[PDB]
């Protein structure tokens, strides 16, 4: 078997699966671990975007009532160290201790905020576990198929602790941990004792190549088999090589910019809204994305299913109103920093430079401030920054509630003083089953989100990879790389 060499935009600071949640962690942690339920992106000849859910670590499951789901586990699955997976490991994964309780916040900072209102799991037998919520939740199934739900080994994880575990992970996945050189590379090797499809690569390397031009040259020189996070501008040249090709797809994520609302200039919604109203998304999508990116109608995406609003109007663009808001605001002309980690996000700097021009036309002076990985300054030294949100559930709950909700980081850390009505609606949508009331509540939340502008949605990126034609692998419609029944050579 051939070793797979990947040229990547960045790496997570931990391989602990919840802590690894980002654009860069899942492509690694998806290899090391498994979930109870998994998504088959290639079902019924779909081009890596199928919504179909299939058994994975759980052979079957059944919803018992409004707050519990019973899982029948696959038997004789082994973790990479030979330990057998049991309901004990699954209960530990979803426990107060490890994940959502007061004692978990120090280890998994976003565990509680991103989790459901969990009750302790119930182990019925070695291969049967019930996952429950304290209050009604119809989101258990989608949560369990998500990146929040990779199953960790209880004894090994408790032995090392979440920090050391993140540096030496043990999972049930098709690839096992070899090395992690902080801010440089991750090496994984084939897990030949895997319960599912046998791994097709002997090894996988994720080498950070921060600069996309250098990443592109690395594939050209034969240093890499697949490279990530390219832009539509790289397409024509890469495809000019008979041996190389680009592979891309729209993904279930949106790029955005957001604010440090603890800062005086951003405490009020006025300048936040003025900056949002001056963002000409069609020109950015045309110029930087070659029309391949998509512009959603608010915090509203098709993967939400029953809570997607297909009749929703496009987000407003109004330069004259934006000019009036700047004039009425307390803004003096003082430069406002916008923190970006080079091109961690595809088109980060070209998108920012276009917006700086749009903002200059409305009377706002925005200045780019570059930071290297691990050098994001203290919160109070930041004003604007770019970010992204992966839409990780088959429901509108994510990411508006975990990120922007009353218990979330945009309010708690970043100082968004959300209107009381917004927080009231977040609590309602959490417990309600699908219906008119829940549907309408999400629309009112979308309306408040656009009015308040705690963040400004740019677009869904067209995720561009490039690969050698002799490396058969298809991208999926999510911020990760799938190799199960999707990697072969020659
Ligand atoms: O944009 P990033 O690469 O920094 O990572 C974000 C997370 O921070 C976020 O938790 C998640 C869900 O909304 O979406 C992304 O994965």
């Amino acid at each position: 078997r051939r070793a797979l060499r990947l040229g990547v935009n960045g790496l997570p600071n931990s391989l602990e699966p919840v802590n690894a949640i980002s654009n860069v962690g899942p492509r690694i942690v998806n290899q090391i671990f498994d979930t109870l339920i998994a998504r088959d992106f290639f079902a019924k000849g779909a081009p890596g975007n199928a919504i179909d859910l299939v058994p994975a670590l759980a052979e079957s499951w059944e919803r018992i009532d409004e707050k519990s789901v019973r899982f029948k586990l696959r038997q004789k699955v082994m973790f990479h160290d030979g330990v057998e997976l049991t309901a004990d490991d699954v209960a530990y994964t979803f426990s107060s201790e490890r994940l959502w309780g007061p004692e978990a916040i120090k280890k998994i900072p976003l565990g509680k905020s991103y989790s459901l209102d969990f009750d302790e799991p119930v182990v019925e037998d070695k291969y049967t576990v019930t996952l429950r919520t304290k209050t009604p939740s119809y989101l258990i199934e989608t949560f369990v198929a998500s990146w929040m739900s990779r199953i960790v080994p209880k004894e090994y994880y408790k032995k090392l602790g979440a920090v050391d575990f993140g540096n030496k992970p043990v999972g049930t996945g098709p690839y096992k941990f070899v090395e992690f050189v902080a801010g440089d590379r991750v090496v994984l090797e084939a897990n030949d004792a895997y319960w599912g499809p046998k791994p097709t690569a002997s090894k996988i390397t994720y080498q950070i190549v921060a600069e996309p031009a250098t990443r592109v040259a690395g594939l050209i020189s034969g240093e890499y088999d697949i490279i990530t996070t390219l832009t539509p501008d790289d397409i024509q040249l890469i495809n000019s090589y008979p041996d190389l090709e680009t592979r891309g797809t729209l993904i279930e994520n949106f790029h955005m910019f957001t604010f440090n609302m603890n800062q005086e200039v951003f405490k009020d919604k006025k300048l936040r809204r003025a900056l949002a109203l001056a963002v000409n998304r069609p020109i950015m999508v045309e110029a930087l994305w070659k029309k391949q990116a998509s512009i959603p109608a608010g915090f509203n995406f098709p993967n939400y299913g029953e809570t997607f609003d297909p009749k929703r109007k496009a987000m407003e663009y109004n330069v004259e109103e934006a000019k009036r808001l700047v004039k009425e605001s307390g803004y003096d002309g003082t430069p406002i920093t916008y923190h970006t980690m080079g091109n961690y996000y595809a088109n980060a700097m070209p998108a920012l430079m276009m917006m700086i021009e749009m903002w200059k036309q409305i009377g706002v002076n925005v200045v780019m401030k570059t930071y290297a990985p691990g050098s994001f300054p203290p919160d109070n030294q930041t004003w604007m920054r770019n970010w992204s949100n992966g839409q990780w559930m088959t429901d509108a709950y994510a990411t508006i509630v975990p990120e922007f909700g009353p218990n979330g980081q945009v309010q708690k850390r970043w100082g968004w003083k959300a209107p009381a009505e917004f927080n009231e609606l977040c609590q309602k949508v959490t417990v309600l089953p699908n219906g008119k009331e829940r549907f309408d509540a999400y629309n009112r939340m979308r309306d408040i989100f656009e009015e308040e502008a705690p963040a400004v949605i740019l677009y869904q990126p067209y995720d561009v990879y490039a690969a050698r034609k002799d490396v058969h692998w298809k991208p999926v419609s999510f911020e990760m790389m799938e190799f199960r029944n999707n990697l072969s050579f020659g």
